[PDB]
């Protein structure tokens, strides 16, 4: 599946990610400026906030089960598995 990803911060669009492509790498190609440092799912940097889907985020390790449910995702390491809607730039929530 091919999955519509909107990411939204002056940011508005929409691009389509394969189910077996990370959120970031997808963004990048479509020549979006998402902010990253480890790209490893082991820090807040890329975090983003769900509004509406839902990620496969397994590989990450750095959100709590707290920030996981108020819906915090670490872009880099986050897979679609829906249409989902991506508010980007968040880290500053964490915190
Ligand atoms: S850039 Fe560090 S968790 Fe994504």
């Amino acid at each position: 599946a091919t999955y519509k990803v909107t990411l939204i911060n002056g940011l508005n669009k929409t691009i389509e990610v394969p189910d077996d492509q990370y959120i970031l790498d997808a963004a990048e190609e479509a020549g979006i400026d998402l902010p990253y440092s480890c790209r490893a799912g082991a820090c807040s940097t890329c975090a983003g906030k769900l509004i509406s889907g839902t990620v496969d985020q397994s590989d990450q390790s750095f959100l709590d089960d707290d920030q996981i449910e108020a819906g915090y995702v670490l872009t880099c390491v986050a897979y679609p598995t829906s249409d989902c809607v991506i508010e980007t730039h968040k880290e500053e929530e964490l915190y």
